[PDB]
């Protein structure tokens, strides 16, 4: 067993093909399924796994009431093989109301964060054992990616944030080798607010596309150099923007270096990646809320902040159905690295009031150099019928 | 680990011995079992698995209502080891309302089809990753085998159909090597309508026995040449015919080259295989509907369309109990290749109205060169008692 | 991986120590557990498994009504690792209302019998595939061991019976090599009626201690020679006898060669093994019915039909609690072969009428050359409270 | 696969980071979870497992009533990978109302005790088979560690106690090699009462920190020499004491050699370990009962019975929430041996009367040479809502 290097060029993408769907919430109307959120997908050399943060409870269960909250002591990182819904035999791999996970080609890394809001602890677990931890540095909700970290030659990188949600915060980028925090670089460059990055291996380094919760509706970009720990940062040029909330297609604008100050308060976790000078990206179809989900390629979208020339649109979830967080993950094909993505289908409170709980199901698509058609893959649960 | 070649002669068959039964529906009266259909069985070099398409729901569950439908976004290919009923820890290995699966002796292939009726996508997943996809070519319900594909020397073949259900349609035969669609041959020969093939390794090529939904009640045969991609096609000569609906034993007839225009509208998935100039085949005992299931050998049945000389009958399911889809699968013994088959035991709507759902259990028999007796292995569930 | 030979002397036994208990029925009052009977335990080179025959249903489930019956089409051989109760993820490894299983040191053998009473089929499954089958030869309930078969140098032996339950029947001993029935020897010697043998590896052959349902209350012994297929048979000399029903300790008697004609009608599956000229054996404490369970060593019990000198008694289940079938199984220690045994704890109909079902839990003890004390390990379920 | 030696120095500890939480009881309000107690955590070379003693029942289940009792025939040692809550597919690895488990780097050892109070049997299971057993020697509740044993060079040591709960009892230390009891040393030294030791590998021997149920509120220490079987014993010097009940921080005192006769009746299982001349230790925050849980380092606490100078306090469970048993376990890092600990969160009778049952959930922390913050990780179940 050797360390992953990801030293392959990126596969040709013409769009995305269906990969996986757990129908979690549909199943939880007759069956004992976890109540969860902030899910993600990472894979080892052999196969793929689905992670989410649990609420220390199942759905048909009295403790599902008020699971609209983001941080409780009862939240754990859940881990199943992709396709297995989160049943009672699901492994809680750590305590976490915030996490990131990745395989370096030998073993698993989990970055797990739990504890008081003003004094969170984050634990680094490698190969089934605790190897390190770190305190919250700025004592205001130390949090991280809510999707996969990335490892290269057995140095793993993760991006974490401690500080304000709607002002300046303190973002750091850790380098972890066999569970051991070996360097901490601090956030540098033109990125102003940075959360919940969706990172991927762009050999010989790592690239993330994040969430600015403060002044931007364009997504931040952070570039991690694995060998020398240097950091550069910016935003996704593309005049069509991926955060939510945002302005409309005609009224929106962006900058390659700055927040665009366009509805920038708040955000949603999301992803994009480059392709020469083009950008592939998903986002919620609806501009103000987490409804629907779409993907497309912005031509010149990576290097030109004026371009709003989208091609290869795909409706992942239709505009009248509920969506949420999404993030990248990358799978080594035989010649090249594929890029894929998951979509959190949030059901329940506060937006839907027919029940007392908040939970999700997931959907997953992978890059394809072949061809594809159309559809919609919503949650599919009937909340009017659900465990009353 | 080496590629399967199947370069062994076919085992002597004198009939079939019991192999497996999941009692799925009986179990779902006290327990959380998937609602499913269009099931099948394929095996790796070591052991066997049971696949079916799910309805994104369990049985005792409000979302089981109206699962009589064939295509929803919530359907996934389920996969367990043979014998394990489809419980909540069951792996949904892809999104699919139509699928085929096979092992090449190194890894798994899944051919998974989902999306809009008029624009379906089909995804090719090998060794835990998406390697290819293709659009529906004729924009009318691109669909496939609903049983195992076949691989030889690590080229896998699958047969798909896009087009009319009760007229001419467009049938293709894909060649897939490590998940990668490497050739597409188009349907050629005297076969007129072709769906849901039950294929098997007849070294050095592949043979399928299909369903003609249009003008035939005899089953079509398609012969895939793996090395040169050439296709030939026809029908099962045997004057005793395997599709359902059909005419009776005295009134029926067949042709080696053409549909017989005998009740040919509609069909049911089914299987047959050759044995010198004889044909082994199963079918529903009842001629117009999916009740009972039987097997027999038609003497001269492979090469003589006038012969109705059956020997070695076996009642798999008695005529007063419900049956359905069946298909072949092949298992490498030590000296030879065995042929086996599964039978879908459909319960529920529309035919049975004591409940709101449609689901199945399965039964499985394997070829034997030994001896056997008699019985019946129906579903065994009491719908009058079932989750009301 | 090499073939088991069992070419080690038998471990010193001074009695038995607790090994395993599944509390199956207690668990089935809040949880979905299989309804089962005729259970057993066999182990591979590494670890042990618990088998039973299912009723195609769980306990809290409408199909549990009338599971007092012995042969339905819905019965399957269940297989879990020892300690795991029979939950919904339990593998049904074949169709069977009668079975035997054993590992030859490379793979699993299952001998599975199902079908019409007057025409049963028995299927031989090795290494995940059907390799052979045989018809019922005398068309009256072909049945077998309901405990582990035994393999030596990769020839496996199993004993089967077709014929009368309360008169002469036809007993055969099959030799199976890699799933393939390679010889059939027929029952020879002074044994008159022979069923449900508990066999074990007494190198260089195999020994069984059976159930005579006709004229004996002493258990039959059958000696299988693996290399030359010759058979000899008799009864357990010991003046203290192991079948149930039987006469009392003072009124009982036995013969080394013949049934003792003492309450001999009926029986119960049970076990014994030799130790120089002594016999270790378990039996129901109660003489007429399946209540309590005990073990002891009869001094001179193996070769002397007049001896009723028991030592080293142990109450496995107390006399006021329900017991049932028991059988041997053998585990290779490092220097020697241990002998162990399981006990079926039957609850329900017909004997207990507070419920509608019939099911069991199990308890397991293993030989010890160390020391031990006392207790009782009954089922422990409250039928007055159970799923009404 | 080689024998564990643990021949590494002990990792630097600055305190403890979160590791694991099963939310067992929260899950059991909608789902079938075991009712359990006296849990623990041990790990093989690769990964960690959570053990507890079951009550032969689930929570929502009629047999959960009166599970306040410590010894029934229906109790088994449960074993899952750490993080998996005790669901119906959980392996009961032996019969036990008292147990200890450990891996020697090749296979598992379980020391399992069950049977009559006045004649208990204890079974030694190694590598999936019974290798030895021993009777209770003093016929008064032979019991053991309720946490992991320790093995070095493939000799495993376990400490057991038979005798009085509130007076002199008979404590022994067994040496077990491949399941085989190879030596028994008897308790020697100044320790007066000794139960439920939390042992760990302090190369070249083993150290335990126990529970004195009689005259001490300071914890006993027992030092096992693996090569020569010699035993020495004493108490934890530290003027801040770890048993419960006890006196307060100002009123308490201790001795390095004797019980302190301070509220010494009763106890609770607990742990401590050394660090030069300092002691790390956890205990219940509340002095008289099992509420809250805390950890700290007593400076000079290992060798100085007058020192009450605590540093590096951490609240594991807050003082208004329920705690219970805790014990050490040790994980081999790459350079050094980490020390971790679990905490039993007991809910139910007798202390809480809103339900009829007694059960637990667990929480687990591991040593860290990094940094950490604060929180509380209580059970989190609402007994006022629980399965009525
Ligand atoms: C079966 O399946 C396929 C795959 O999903 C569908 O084909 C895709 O259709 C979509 C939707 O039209 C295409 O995405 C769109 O591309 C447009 C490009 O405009 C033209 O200009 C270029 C010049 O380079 C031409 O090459 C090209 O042929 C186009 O004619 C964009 O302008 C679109 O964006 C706009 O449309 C949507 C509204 O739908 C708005 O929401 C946007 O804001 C914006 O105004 C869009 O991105 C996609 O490229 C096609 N894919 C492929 C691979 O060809 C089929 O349509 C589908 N069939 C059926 C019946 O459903
Ligand atoms: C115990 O188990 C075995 C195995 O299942 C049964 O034996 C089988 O019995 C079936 C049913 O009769 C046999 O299948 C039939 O074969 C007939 C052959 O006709 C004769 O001619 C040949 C000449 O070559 C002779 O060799 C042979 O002995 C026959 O006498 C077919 O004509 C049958 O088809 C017709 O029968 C059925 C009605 O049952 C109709 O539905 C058909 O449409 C058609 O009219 C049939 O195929 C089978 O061959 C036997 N198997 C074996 C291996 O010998 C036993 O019968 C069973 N015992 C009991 C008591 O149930
Ligand atoms: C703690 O645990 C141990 C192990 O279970 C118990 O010790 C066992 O006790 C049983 C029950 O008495 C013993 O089994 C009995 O052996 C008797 C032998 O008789 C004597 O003669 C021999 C001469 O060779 C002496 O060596 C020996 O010491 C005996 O004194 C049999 O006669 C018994 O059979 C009769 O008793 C039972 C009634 O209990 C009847 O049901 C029978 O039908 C029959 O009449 C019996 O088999 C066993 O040998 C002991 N085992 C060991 C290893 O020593 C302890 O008793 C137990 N302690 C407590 C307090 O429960
Ligand atoms: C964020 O997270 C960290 C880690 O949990 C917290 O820092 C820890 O705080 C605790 C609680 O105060 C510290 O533990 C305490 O240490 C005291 C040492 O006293 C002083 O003297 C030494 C001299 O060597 C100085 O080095 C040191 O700075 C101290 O000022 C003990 O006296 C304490 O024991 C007493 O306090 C508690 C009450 O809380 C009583 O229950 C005891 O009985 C006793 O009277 C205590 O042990 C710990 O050392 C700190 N850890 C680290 C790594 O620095 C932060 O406080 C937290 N931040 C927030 C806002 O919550
Ligand atoms: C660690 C944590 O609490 N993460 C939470 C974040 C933060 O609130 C923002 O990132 C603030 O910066 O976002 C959510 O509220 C959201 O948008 O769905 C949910 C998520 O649980
Ligand atoms: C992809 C798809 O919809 N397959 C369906 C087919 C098609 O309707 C026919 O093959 C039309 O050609 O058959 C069924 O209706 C049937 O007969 O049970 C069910 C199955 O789901
Ligand atoms: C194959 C079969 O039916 N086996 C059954 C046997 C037979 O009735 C006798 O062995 C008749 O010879 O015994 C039982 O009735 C019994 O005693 O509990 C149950 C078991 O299911
Ligand atoms: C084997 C056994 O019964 N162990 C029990 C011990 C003993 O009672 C004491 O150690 C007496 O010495 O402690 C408990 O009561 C307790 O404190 O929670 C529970 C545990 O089940
Ligand atoms: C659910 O939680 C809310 C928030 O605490 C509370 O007001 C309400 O009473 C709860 N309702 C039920 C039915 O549990
Ligand atoms: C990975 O890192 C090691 C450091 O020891 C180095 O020797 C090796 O050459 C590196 N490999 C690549 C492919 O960069
Ligand atoms: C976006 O979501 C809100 C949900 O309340 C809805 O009212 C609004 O119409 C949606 N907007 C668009 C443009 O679809
Ligand atoms: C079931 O579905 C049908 C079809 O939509 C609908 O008319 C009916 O109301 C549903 N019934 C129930 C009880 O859910
Ligand atoms: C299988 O295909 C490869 C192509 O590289 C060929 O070299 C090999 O000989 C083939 N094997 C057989 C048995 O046909
Ligand atoms: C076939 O099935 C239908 C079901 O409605 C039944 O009415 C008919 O009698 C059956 N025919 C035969 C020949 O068994
Ligand atoms: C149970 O089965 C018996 C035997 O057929 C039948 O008479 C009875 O009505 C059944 N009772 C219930 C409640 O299902
Ligand atoms: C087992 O059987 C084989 C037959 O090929 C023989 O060669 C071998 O010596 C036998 N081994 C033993 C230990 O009897
Ligand atoms: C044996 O069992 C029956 C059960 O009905 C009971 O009535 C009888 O008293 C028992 N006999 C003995 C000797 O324990
Ligand atoms: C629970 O157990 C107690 C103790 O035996 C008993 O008195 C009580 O009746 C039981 N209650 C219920 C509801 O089962
Ligand atoms: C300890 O626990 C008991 C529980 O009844 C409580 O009444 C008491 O106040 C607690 N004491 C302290 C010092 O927290
Ligand atoms: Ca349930
Ligand atoms: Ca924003
Ligand atoms: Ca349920
Ligand atoms: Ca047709
Ligand atoms: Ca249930
Ligand atoms: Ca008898
Ligand atoms: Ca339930
Ligand atoms: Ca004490």
């Amino acid at each position: 067993a050797e360390y992953r290097n990801w030293s392959k060029p990126q596969c040709d993408i013409t769009g995305f093909a269906p990969f996986s769907k757990d129908n979690s919430i549909r199943l939880s109307a007759g069956g004992d399924i976890w109540v969860t959120r902030e899910p993600y997908v990472s894979c080892d050399p052999d196969k793929c796994y689905q992670f989410a943060l649990g609420q220390g409870t199942t759905l048909n269960n009295v403790h599902s009431n008020n699971t609209v909250r983001d941080r409780t002591p009862y939240r754990t990182l859940l881990m199943n093989e992709l396709g297995v819904p989160f049943h009672l035999g699901t492994k809680q791999v750590c305590i976490a109301w915030s996490s990131s996970s990745c395989h370096d080609g030998k073993a698993w890394l989990h970055v797990c964060i739990t504890g008081d809001d003003k004094n969170a602890t984050a634990s680094f677990i490698y190969n089934g054992r605790l190897v390190d931890s770190v305190v919250s540095w700025s004592k205001e909700i130390l949090r991280t990616q809510e999707s996969e970290c990335v490892c290269i030659n057995g140095t793993c990188t993760v991006v974490m944030t401690d500080g304000s949600a709607s002002g300046k915060a303190d973002t750091k980028i850790l380098f972890i080798e066999e569970g051991k925090i070996v360097h901490t670089s601090t956030l540098s460059g033109s990125a102003q607010h940075v959360e919940e990055c969706s990172c991927y291996p762009r050999y010989p380094g790592v690239r993330c596309v994040c969430r600015d919760n403060w002044k931007g509706s364009n997504r931040p970009i952070v570039d991690i150099n694995i060998k020398d720990h240097s950091i550069v940062s910016s935003y996704v040029c593309s005049g069509l923007v991926g955060d939510t909330p945002r302005k409309n297609d005609s009224s929106s604008s962006s900058h390659c270096l700055d927040p665009n100050n366009e509805e920038g308060g708040h955000g949603v976790k999301g992803w994009a990646f480059d392709d020469g000078n083009d950008v592939w990206m998903g986002r919620t179809i609806n501009e103000t809320s987490r409804l629907g989900y779409e993907t497309f390629k912005v031509i010149e979208g990576w290097s030109n902040p004026k371009s709003k020339l989208q091609i290869n649109r795909q409706v992942i979830v239709d505009r009248g159905n509920r969506s949420g967080y999404s993030g990248i993950f990358s799978v080594e094909g035989k010649s090249c690295i594929n890029r894929c993505f998951y979509v959190e289908l949030i059901r329940g409170r506060k937006e839907e009031t027919e029940v007392l709980w908040t939970s999700n199901s997931i959907v997953v698509f992978c890059g394809t150099s072949g061809t594809y058609g159309t559809g919609s893959w919503p949650d599919g649960a009937d909340l009017n019928l659900m465990p009353i």
